[PDB]
């Protein structure tokens, strides 16, 4: 019975609920309902020129903000444009230098106080210098206090009598597969192929924030196609939340027991059955996996066995896929790029203590970035990233890059940046730079810069990287388009590759 179960669990935590302080309650409420930034105050704090700038700016054109930072700026833009005319509003590409630098500093002032979000973004590494220091300390105090509140386990009586539930948006786990998981012809069906890709490498899950689950399964909203059914362990700590819900302790492990396609009210959903395990159990599987993929690829690249090249920075709910997808990504990388170029460049990265960082936490919270990027407004979150100061490639699992078909296409783009780096280094080892800053390629970019992908138009660095990406696509047509639409760039990259190999 739904209601008896609800009552039985509520009574279990009843003394706990009654014992909560006024501070404890407010803290628990703050967690469920994050404190949003005050739009009025933000807009008021802008200058007249900055308002006009924010008013006309194409927000989606950015490539360093999060989906949530973009969503807020969109709302901020609306309030700005309100006072305008009806005809003018109807009227209202990469960003200009002026625009980009403005958004970069503006993102510092649009951060909501969201404890769960901070935990997921950092994967628990809450000391990461990706937010204001004072806010960071407020988060630490709140999280520690919440950990203290959640001291009562579910019990050895209830843990195997109850299932708890969670509806989830597919884009939470993976934006890439989420775009094509629902059948395009029939919205009520799941694409059997994509469902297989999703199901195959999903064996375990990690929660670095506090899961808020339903005691009783509620019908999914239209964006929710994932129906988690969770069984807790006896010593899993939790707390009762009003309207039949439970707040779970952070840092729990979840073994994926079964993933099925089910029908609820004449529509297909994905059932994910999970069992709570000690997180350390999962972390061991991850660490063992990292030890393995490094051994396989050190040999394959002729690197010493003790070389730490590939890093798994995994802390979130689609954990196992981040690990398993890494194999598939590097396989494609090996297939579509000549071995000598790969070895030469990888050795350069290893000589700089560089890493291949595969992660499900946001890239500003990766040490390989933030150690060389003190300024938050310069910190970038994106699908992928190359950091020359650390000689590191960063690849963010859950997200989706612009006009990419897969993660492997993203990684090759980033390897392109490393090629851009090494080649510029070989030209002048004393004063190392990027070949894309050479007068030659700058002229090539001034001419052919718009002939490839839209994103390639950003700058000479990204252009080189996009060209390099398409030159090594599995699609032969794409490789030819570069040769035909940007022949100078085509030869320029080929020259660098030869020069690198012959070095
Ligand atoms: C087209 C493309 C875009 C991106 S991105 O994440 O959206 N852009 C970021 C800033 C990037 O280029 N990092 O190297 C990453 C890889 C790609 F191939
Ligand atoms: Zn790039």
């Amino acid at each position: 019975s739904r209601y008896e179960k609800w009552e039985k669990i509520k009574q279990h935590y009843q003394h706990w609920s009654d014992s909560l302080s006024e501070e404890g309650r407010g803290l628990l409420k703050k967690l469920q309902i994050p404190i949003e930034p005050k739009k009025d105050d933000i807009i008021h704090s802008l200058s007249q020129e900055e308002k006009e700038l924010l008013k006309r700016i194409q927000i989606d054109s950015s490539d360093f903000l999060s989906t949530e930072e973009k969503e807020f700026l969109k709302k901020l833009q609306i309030d700005i444009r309100d006072s305008l005319s009806e005809e003018e509003k109807e009227l209202l590409n990469p960003l200009s230098e002026k625009e980009k630098e403005f958004l970069k500093k503006l993102k510092l002032d649009i951060q909501p106080y969201d404890i769960n979000q901070r935990l997921q973004d950092t994967g628990g590494l809450i000391d990461s210098p990706s937010i204001n220091l004072d806010v960071r300390k407020q988060y630490k105090r709140d999280i520690q206090n919440i950990d203290a509140l959640l001291h009562q386990s579910i019990g050895s009586t209830l843990y195997n009598k109850i299932y708890l539930y969670e509806n989830m948006n597919i884009n939470n786990l993976t934006a890439t597969l989420g775009a094509d998981l629902v059948d395009s012809t029939d919205n009520t069906k799941i694409n059997r192929g994509i469902f297989n890709e999703f199901k195959k490498n999903f064996k375990y899950s990690i929660s670095s924030n506090y899961m808020i689950v339903d005691i009783n399964e509620r019908p999914a909203l239209d964006n929710e196609r994932l129906k988690w059914r969770i069984q807790l362990s006896p010593d899993t700590r939790a707390g009762y939340l009003e309207n039949g819900k439970l707040i779970l302790q952070r840092n729990i492990g979840l073994e994926i027991k079964d993933v099925q396609i089910i029908k609820q009210s004449e529509k297909e959903y994905i059932r994910i059955d999970a069992k709570v395990v000690p997180k350390s159990k999962i972390d061991t599987k991850i660490q063992e996996a990292q030890l393995n993929i490094n051994q396989e690829w050190n040999k394959a690249l002729g690197l010493p066995k003790y070389t730490k090249l590939i890093t798994f920075n995994v802390h979130n709910r689609y954990a196992s896929n981040i690990v398993e997808s890494a194999y598939l990504i590097l396989n494609e990388w090996k297939n579509n790029i000549q071995s000598d170029l790969i070895k030469k460049v990888t050795n350069y990265l290893v000589d700089g203590n560089g890493r291949f960082v595969f992660t499900d936490i946001t890239l500003p919270n990766i040490a390989e970035q933030y150690t060389h990027q003190d300024e938050i407004y310069e910190q970038v979150h994106s699908k992928g990233l190359y950091v020359p100061e650390s000689r590191s490639i960063l690849l963010h699992g859950p997200s989706k890059g612009v006009e990419l078909r897969n993660d492997s296409e993203g990684f090759i783009h980033e390897f392109g940046h490393a090629v851009d780096d090494y080649a510029g280094y070989l030209l002048d080892k004393n004063q190392s730079d990027l070949v894309t800053n050479s007068k030659k390629f700058i002229d090539i970019f001034k001419e052919e810069g718009s002939n490839l992908t839209s994103y390639g138009r950003t700058n000479e660095a990204e252009f080189f990287a996009e060209a390099f990406r398409l030159m090594h696509s599995t699609d032969h047509a794409e490789r030819l388009k570069v040769q035909k639409n940007a022949p100078k760039t085509f030869q320029f990259i080929n020259d660098q590759i030869k020069f690198i190999i012959n070095s």
